[PDB]
């Protein structure tokens, strides 16, 4: 999409006030979606580390992958949504469901930086889908997402708000491998 305003890039950074944080609807994250944690396995994550690594002098190379290790372990490797279905992909096995959209919640983390999360809720007692999701993408009112993360549970969308060590990273499927390590490189 188009580049960010100061603005926007200042949300993005987890600078802003809660009255700019807008509601979204699913279609945001509309697409099919690879989880990245194949790519931290594969070894393929190497130089995002090193880089990462090389520019913090108080973090080592096995601290930051022991970070993002955490962060991006997940096995459901693809998902997939569309016409309000949400669908998770685990090995060879699919669940689904039409989500219903719950609000935001805004989050302050410990550096003080801030961060939304779009709560949504399966109540289609057939489903075998995640009770519970939230995303997450640096991004604080309607617009396309570029990558997300995604709180999946099945107890309470307070439990997903607890969570802050593992945060299943998504990229847009149709993007090869190079050009997700590319994108990553630049974050
Ligand atoms: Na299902
Ligand atoms: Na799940
Ligand atoms: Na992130
Ligand atoms: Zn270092
Ligand atoms: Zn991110
Ligand atoms: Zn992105």
């Amino acid at each position: 999409g188009k580049p960010l305003t100061e603005v926007e890039q200042k949300a993005a950074n987890g600078v802003f006030d809660d009255a700019n944080v807008q509601n979204r609807t699913l279609s945001d994250w509309d697409g099919v979606w690879q989880s990245v944690y194949p790519l931290l396995q594969s070894g393929k994550l190497d130089p995002v580390f090193q880089k990462k690594a090389d520019a913090d002098k108080t973090k080592t190379f096995a601290e930051i992958k022991d970070y993002y290790h955490k962060g991006y372990a997940t096995d459901i490797e693809m998902i997939g949504i569309e016409d309000g279905i949400v669908e998770f992909h685990r090995n060879n096995e699919t669940t689904s469901c039409k989500y219903d959209y719950d609000g935001y919640k805004i989050l302050t983390y410990k550096s003080g930086k801030k961060g939304v999360r779009y709560l949504f809720e399966c109540k289609d007692p057939e489903s075998k889908a995640p009770k519970y999701i939230q995303f997450s993408d640096h991004i604080i009112a309607p617009r396309k997402s570029s990558h997300f993360h995604i709180f999946m549970g099945n107890d309470s969308q307070q439990s997903l708000l607890n969570e802050m060590e593992n945060w299943p990273t998504y990229y847009p499927y149709q993007l090869s491998s190079e050009e997700v390590v590319e994108e990553m490189m630049s974050h």
